[PDB]
């Protein structure tokens, strides 16, 4: 269609499938393998990206251009990588991915939303959708076009260090929370064919249903381990939300490190190709986890050549290498030149990657929009996060005995009150893993409001607020307090670091609760990524609130504690009596919960 030098793949008015076929037909083998290669920004340089025809970059947890970097620093980093990719012969823009799993959580100043488990407590899919919307804007504020979210694992055992990333042990709740997808990506068209990728354009991002499949069903919740269960159980529990993701046009799927009945997911052709691609009709791209193909073997990386062959023949399209890109490209190249991996497999992988890039508009807007910088940490997104945090809270107890005055809601006006505990004034603890650092961190890591600051922000100006992290019972008994708010719980963790057979909160925790509650009527705010052993906290406490990992906006906690809103959350998981009951999920014959899934007390606004 006219102009000197016309190249159909560069024509924005053409259909995606023609632009894909047109571009695919021009590419060398090296250009093709390039597209299949995702590398860490930590190893990337303009020359590396140009010379290896690289298709994708990522930031892993904690991989930032620097500490405290502004939105525009992120945009400059991404645009600098992108300019190297656009200067290739074919000018194929790279796509940059990051774990924005509760907001754009690696970035200083980004709104941090509650983690998934707390979101499942809300039973509010429209809320999760609005969060996907906000998170897409804060990701695009940093120039990034691709979020590795949602995690739609169905965590069947909270001893797993990723239970907090699962909305529920019940797949129906997880299915309903796949509304994150159209939030991140935009709503699919009226027509839409299930399994096609969709992103609306430059204010949205490609999403990633992960980790396929059965990540939440491992033996003893051991991370990355073996999910021992029949096809019918896999399809009834772990698969269904992937079908909802197909219907919402999810752009990519990431494969799990985990195994199904002893078969590595990264080497499972029947599931990845037979099921995901040929039965669900997924037409987006399939991406490995981080060094996921290495972990196919034991030890990991001990036959990288087999890892490439296995993963690529299984049906994976893009490999999150992410460091050893030279080996990866050299080996896949040798497999193809040797006729061990057919060119049809390479072409299918590249078709899929290009299909997502054209569809999302990446060829038309390869570069960041500087005007989006101000979306980062935007007050309206914080207000949404605050609404979420509040809705995620589950009131487990409100009065020590059924005859006591309900402690909650607390009055805003009182002569003097006490805020206490390891988690009452620690932003990093309230956000948990995947915040600033991969494992999360302690202290004031970003912009946010702690529980202490929120209480000071909410109380009547005549109310005196005292903070004491770990006071003794005498300090409390002597202080003239009307009541105390005490926050304790788990420390931030992520992945295998959080696998935990005992599920008891660290000390001091319990002993601060007991010291405070023994001296004044107390409301205990428990911060955790999962149910933990809770009977001793309960026995000590007048009221107790499971606040999960509510994120950066601690005013969500106080909004409920002080009665601006009534408590509405309900447990999205079973609260066990003991870890030796585990696993124990709603619907088991088995079933003897301390609090059943769905449990939750309410209050009225004041
Ligand atoms: C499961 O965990 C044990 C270590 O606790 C390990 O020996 C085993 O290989 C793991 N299985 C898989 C499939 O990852
Ligand atoms: C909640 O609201 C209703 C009034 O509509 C009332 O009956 C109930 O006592 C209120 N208070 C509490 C603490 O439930
Ligand atoms: O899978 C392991 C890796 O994934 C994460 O995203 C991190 O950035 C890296 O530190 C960690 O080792
Ligand atoms: O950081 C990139 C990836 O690495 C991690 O190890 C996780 O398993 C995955 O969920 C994440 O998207």
């Amino acid at each position: 269609h006219h102009a000197a030098d016309y190249v159909l793949y560069k024509d924005a008015t053409k259909p995606v499938e023609d632009r894909v076929a047109d571009l695919l037909g021009r590419m060398t083998l090296a250009e093709k393998i390039g597209q299949m290669t995702q590398i860490e920004r930590l190893v990337a340089t303009p020359d590396v990206l140009r010379d290896n025809f690289i298709g994708s970059l990522l930031s892993g947890g904690g991989s930032v251009p620097r500490k405290g970097a502004t939105a525009k620093e992120w945009q400059d980093m991404v645009d600098g990588f992108q300019k190297a990719c656009m200067s290739t012969r074919l000018g194929i823009p790279m796509i940059y991915g990051i774990d924005a799993v509760h907001g754009q959580n690696n970035v200083y100043g980004a709104t941090i939303f509650p983690h998934n488990v707390g979101l499942g407590a809300t039973r509010d899919p429209y809320l999760v959708k609005r969060i996907g919307e906000a998170t897409a804007l804060e990701v695009r504020a940093t120039g990034i076009q691709y979020a590795f979210a949602p995690c739609i694992a169905v965590c069947r055992d909270p001893r797993w260090g990723r239970c907090y990333e699962s909305y529920s042990e019940d797949r129906r709740i997880v299915q309903s929370m796949t509304e994150l997808i159209p939030g991140l990506q935009g709503d699919v068209p009226k027509d839409f064919t299930s399994g096609m990728p969709f992103v609306a354009g430059k204010n949205k991002v490609a999403a990633c249903a992960k980790h396929f499949v059965g990540d939440g069903g491992t033996v003893d919740g051991i991370n990355e381990n073996n999910t021992i269960i029949n096809r019918e159980g896999l399809m009834n529990i772990h698969m269904p939300a992937y079908k909802n993701a197909m219907d919402k046009g999810v752009s990519t799927v990431m494969i799990s490190y985990s195994s199904w009945n002893g078969v590595k997911m990264h080497a499972n052709q029947d599931l990845v190709t037979g099921y995901l691609k040929d039965t669900l009709k997924f037409k987006g791209f399939v991406i490995s986890d981080y060094e996921g193909i290495d972990r196919i073997t034991t030890p990991a990386g001990s036959d990288y050549s087999y890892s490439v062959k296995a993963s690529i023949l299984a049906g994976l399209d893009m490999i999150m290498v992410p460091n050893k890109y030279q080996q990866f490209i050299s080996i896949l190249t040798g497999h193809v030149n040797g006729g061990v991996i057919p060119m049809s497999r390479i072409d299918d992988a590249v078709t899929r990657i290009l299909r997502v890039k054209f569809t999302m508009g990446l060829f038309e807007n390869p570069y960041a929009d500087p005007a989006m910088a101000e979306q980062l940490g935007k007050q309206e997104h914080r207000d949404l996060a605050r609404e979420a945090a509040r809705k995620s809270l589950v009131l487990l107890k409100n009065g020590k005995t059924s005859t006591d005055a309900p402690l909650l809601p607390l009055p805003k006006k009182a002569p003097k009150i006490l805020v206490a505990g390891s988690h009452a004034d620690n932003l990093g603890y309230q956000c948990g893993g995947w915040t600033i650092e991969w494992q999360g961190d302690t202290g004031r890591t970003t912009v946010g409001t702690t529980i202490l600051e929120a209480v000071k922000a909410a109380v009547d100006p005549s109310t005196v607020v005292v903070f004491a992290e770990n006071p003794d019972a005498e300090f409390v008994k002597s202080g003239g307090f009307s009541y105390a708010i005490v926050a304790v719980g788990e420390h931030p963790y992520t992945e295998t670091k959080g696998d935990n057979l005992n599920l008891t909160i660290p000390e001091p925790g319990l002993s601060t609760v007991q010291a405070v509650c023994g001296g004044v009527r107390c409301a205990t705010v428990l911060i955790s990524g999962r149910p933990v052993v809770v009977q001793p906290l309960l026995a000590a406490s007048d009221a107790l609130v499971a606040a999960w990992l509510p994120g950066s906006e601690g005013q969500g906690v106080t909004d409920a504690l002080f009665g601006d809103f009534g408590f509405t959350g309900r447990l999205p998981r079973t609260w066990f009596k003991s870890v030796d009951q585990l696993p124990m999920n709603v619907g088991d014959a088995h079933y003897d919960p301390l609090f059943r899934l769905g449990y939750g007390l309410t209050t009225n606004a004041t």
